């Protein structure tokens, strides 16, 4: 799947690292996501992410209420009461950052309560001088073996340190659904992920540019 993204400072479209700002007008620009064939939205409260006091509620329930397809929202998720918020703003799966890396029996009670089929674990992962996955603020297969047994399903990679690993951890864990984050820059970047065995890529920045449009990622990726 192709899984168009924004990132949202208060009601305005972002570019981040703050890099670039593109308009207020989130809405629109889903719905003609959606129009095109996404089947899947993703979305970044920035906001939430800087102080979660000021999680834009009410906002994400008009952007999940506008469209017809599953969201996920992601954006400084660390207490279980966050967790039923956002569900409780109609968002399909929400997206758990490094607290999932942090707090391990915590997040697993979460898994037991909202079932995993909600939820999803965001990975910055590096490979390191020696070539092993390690994940951002422990090992890839580490944490993999932490949440085996409650479920784990839906995992959001970054890599931040670009085919190859993929390949090698989709194959080493078919029972998880990879999403790869970051490193589109053109429709070639697509077609590049499309037989690794990622699941979903997530497209933000690109869709912003005007590289293509979401129909064409759809195309190639889609073969
Ligand atoms: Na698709």
């Amino acid at each position: 799947m192709i899984i168009p993204a924004l990132d949202l400072i208060g009601d305005t479209v972002v570019r981040v690292v703050r890099q670039r700002d593109y308009g207020n007008d989130p809405l629109p620009r889903l719905q003609d996501y959606a129009a095109q064939g996404a089947e899947v939205l993703h979305l970044v409260d920035l906001t939430g992410a800087k102080d979660p006091a000021k999680r834009q509620i009410p906002l994400i329930k008009t952007l999940v209420a506008g469209v017809n397809v599953p969201v996920q929202v992601g954006g400084g998720v660390r207490t279980e009461e966050d967790v039923a918020a956002l569900l409780k703003a109609g968002v399909a799966r929400v997206v758990i950052a490094s607290t999932a890396v942090k707090s391990p029996d915590v997040v697993k009670g979460w898994f037991e309560r909202f079932g995993a089929q909600a939820l999803v674990l965001a990975l910055d992962v590096r490979i390191d001088e020696h070539g092993t996955k390690q994940v951002a603020v422990v090992s890839l297969e580490q944490l993999v073996e932490t949440y085996l047994p409650v479920g784990l399903k839906h995992v959001l990679c970054t890599d931040i340190s670009n085919v190859s690993l993929y390949e090698e951890v989709c194959a080493r864990y078919p029972q998880i659904a990879f999403q790869s984050s970051g490193g589109i820059g053109d429709i070639d970047d697509i077609a590049a992920l499309r037989g690794t065995g990622v699941r979903g890529v997530i497209v933000g920045r690109a869709l912003l540019e005007g590289k293509f449009t979401v129909k064409e990622a759809i195309q190639c990726w889609q073969n």
